[PDB]
């Protein structure tokens, strides 16, 4: 079902994967790619970029969760123009920078396992310089509920991505929306559905209950036995959620 498409973003080529015509677009998280999507993608569809740097994007240099939201943004309009824009972790902040350069392309946000900071543990980022497995361990032990086959693979892939997920969050580590909320500079004006698993120790309850406390259109969703993965840990249970809110949201199915 799902099918893989190429773009050109001023001269940089972008990858993504898509599923069924959909108004909805996923920006993974560090040391990933479009393809931590594919269970939304083949049931609800959509568009999920890989980030440069990421998947079969090109590399290129970047310095800032910013221009992140530069390639970002320019990849929806050239995809489904307007969106429900699904962010996961670093997604989720490249997704609240979209929304802030671009408010009229998003129709709606979904922040994922994400927060309006992400500071690193210390011993996660300088870990990975001098002892990456340990590090990787210690950062999928926040990330799964449970051991097993998704748990296993995202650590063979983070072995095999070490730069480029040291490169992700140091970018997360400066990233810092948060006073901006709290004084009420930073205002949300659409839908907005804030998803975390119960057991998630990367980016925790607190970080959630922050948006649907500053966001006034927003809806919290916490599932159980996830952790940060819910959207590969607990597929079905995210895709029920993502899809009542895009029903509340007007998002059609379109199907045939
Ligand atoms: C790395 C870490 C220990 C640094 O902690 P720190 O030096 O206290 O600095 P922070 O800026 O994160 O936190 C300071 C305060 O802001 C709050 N804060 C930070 N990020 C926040 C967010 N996204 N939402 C709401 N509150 C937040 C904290 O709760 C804390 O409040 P407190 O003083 O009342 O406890 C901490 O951020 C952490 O444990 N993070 C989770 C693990 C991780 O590595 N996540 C990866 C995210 S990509
Ligand atoms: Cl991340």
């Amino acid at each position: 079902m799902l099918e893989r498409v190429f773009i050109d973003v001023d001269g940089v080529k972008v990858s993504l994967l898509k599923g069924r015509e959909r108004k909805v677009f996923y920006i993974h998280s560090s040391g990933s790619d479009a393809t931590q999507w594919v269970n939304q993608l083949t049931a609800i569809g959509g568009y999920a970029i890989d980030l440069p740097n990421h998947g079969q994007s090109d590399t290129v240099e970047v310095n800032s969760v910013d221009e992140y939201a530069y390639y970002a943004s320019e990849s929806l309009k050239k995809t489904v123009g307007k969106a429900v824009v699904v962010g996961h972790s670093l997604g989720g902040a490249v997704a609240q920078k979209l929304y802030l350069r671009n408010p009229e392309i998003c129709l709606a946000l979904v922040l994922v396992g994400t927060g309006a900071r992400l500071r690193v543990l210390p011993e996660i980022l300088e870990g990975l310089k001098k002892e990456p497995e340990k590090a990787v361990d210690l950062m999928l032990s926040m990330a799964f509920a449970s051991k097993g086959e998704e748990y296993e693979k995202k650590r063979r892939e983070f072995l095999d991505r070490v730069d480029v997920l040291h490169l992700d969050l140091s970018l997360c580590d400066r990233f810092d929306l948060l006073e901006d909320y709290r004084n009420g500079k930073l205002k949300i004006g659409v839908p907005t559905l804030v998803i975390v698993g119960e057991e998630d120790k990367l980016t925790p309850l607190k970080y959630h209950e922050f948006f649907h406390k500053h966001i006034p259109n927003s809806e919290l969703v916490v599932i159980p036995g996830a952790s940060h993965m819910v959207m590969l840990e607990k597929h079905v249970e995210f895709n029920e959620a993502l899809e009542k809110f895009l029903k509340k949201v007007g998002v059609a199915e379109v199907h045939h």
